[PDB]
């Protein structure tokens, strides 16, 4: 279960996030890697999906992020599409729901983004040769 495929399904969808902006995805989340990391890998999957669950639940209808023209629209969709899908994922890993959250450190979802990938990356090298 550990080097499961769906380490991948994150990865590419971090990926097709991670190459979109916008006046969303500086809006912040809370920081779960402000941590000073006492935190199994269930754990952390469980937090991470959980800032994101905040995230999209908040923001789907927000009007700041809901875009003018139809390609920032569509933008939008895609965004909480894909956030939406990467929660199921981490989910799905997590085998979780109790992870409360403590950080007050907030960071741009962009960058949250980013340092989760870059985490997920880090797993998937340590599963393969």
């Amino acid at each position: 279960h550990k080097c499961d495929i769906t380490l991948q399904e994150i990865i590419k969808t971090l990926n097709s996030l991670t190459e979109q902006k916008t006046l969303c995805t500086e809006l912040t989340v809370t920081d779960i890697f402000a941590a000073s990391k006492n935190t199994t890998e269930k754990e952390t999957f469980c937090r991470a999906a959980t800032v994101l669950r905040q995230f999209y639940s908040h923001h789907e209808k927000d009007t700041r992020c809901l875009g003018a023209t139809a390609q920032q629209f569509h933008r939008h969709k895609q965004l909480i599409r894909f956030l939406k899908r990467l929660d199921r994922n981490l989910w799905g890993l997590a085998g979780l729901n109790s992870c409360p959250v403590k950080e007050a450190n907030q960071s741009t979802l962009e960058n949250f983004l980013e340092r989760l990938k870059t985490i997920m990356r880090e797993k998937y090298s340590k599963c393969s040769s």
